[PDB]
Order: C-alpha cells, then sequence, then structure tokens
C-alpha cells in the first residue's frame, strides 16, 4: 500500500516511533518519503553487492532482513525480508526501531542524510494531528 501523509503519521505514532531513540516523528516521515514515498511493497535490488532494499524504510538485506540470497548476510531483524512487504508496518517498525538501536542511529539509512538531516522537516507532520 501507499500511505497518505498523514495516516502514516498517526499510524506511526501509535507504534511508538515518536522519539523513539531521540529520532522525532517527522524525522521517520521524511525517511519513508525518500526511501519509498510511502510505499510498503517497494523493492529496489543493488546489483552492486547483491543485496534488495525492501518496503517503506528500504531496509537492506545485507544486515537487516533475511531474503536467502544475499550473499554473507545476516538478519538482525530476525525477520523474513517478505515482512517487510506488508500492508501492515508493525513489523517494518520493529525493524527500524532494531536498526537505530546501533550506533549511527537514523544515519544509517543514506537517504535521509541526503534530504532530511540539517533539514527543517517539520512540513512532514503539519496537520497530522500527531
Ligand atoms: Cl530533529
Ligand atoms: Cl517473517
Ligand atoms: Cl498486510
Amino acid at each position: 500500500k501507499v500511505f497518505e501523509r498523514c495516516e502514516l503519521a498517526r499510524t506511526l505514532k501509535r507504534l511508538g516511533m515518536d522519539g523513539y531513540r531521540g529520532i522525532s516523528l517527522a524525522n521517520w516521515m521524511c525517511l519513508a518519503k525518500w526511501e519509498s514515498g510511502y510505499n510498503t511493497r517497494a523493492t529496489n535490488y543493488n546489483a552492486g553487492d547483491r543485496s534488495t532494499d525492501y518496503g517503506i524504510f528500504q531496509i537492506n538485506s545485507r544486515y537487516w532482513c533475511n531474503d536467502g540470497k544475499t550473499p554473507g548476510a545476516v538478519n538482525a531483524c530476525h525477520l523474513s525480508c517478505s515482512a517487510l512487504l506488508q500492508d501492515n508496518i508493525a513489523d517494518a517498525v520493529a525493524c527500524a526501531k532494531r536498526v537505530v538501536r546501533d550506533p549511527q542511529g537514523i544515519r544509517a539509512w543514506v537517504a535521509w542524510r541526503n534530504r532530511c538531516q540539517n533539514r527543517d522537516v517539520r512540513q512532514y507532520v503539519q496537520g497530522c494531528g500527531v
């Protein structure tokens, strides 16, 4: 599914993302926006290293979820990458929380550094009731 902006904001807030390990909701929104356009079913193959990115946060198979087909990979979220292609984003959120328990936090995603870091991200949550 492709979430509408404010629907997603409220969905993430219910799942406990607001301020998780210091990360505001508007940061998570900015991440989802630029990773996937708020689209849960997106996959992107990285020909360079044979990994794939999955779902609304484009979480990578080398470190985070198992797809069977990524050489040398691990699965720190202990999920099938299939779980990151559901319309229900609970598993994706749990996995995103796992990512940001590591030292880099939200910097783990380059798109966040590119499109969100050091910017005014207030617009992502404007009017959403969060
Ligand atoms: Cl901030
Ligand atoms: Cl699973
Ligand atoms: Cl689903």
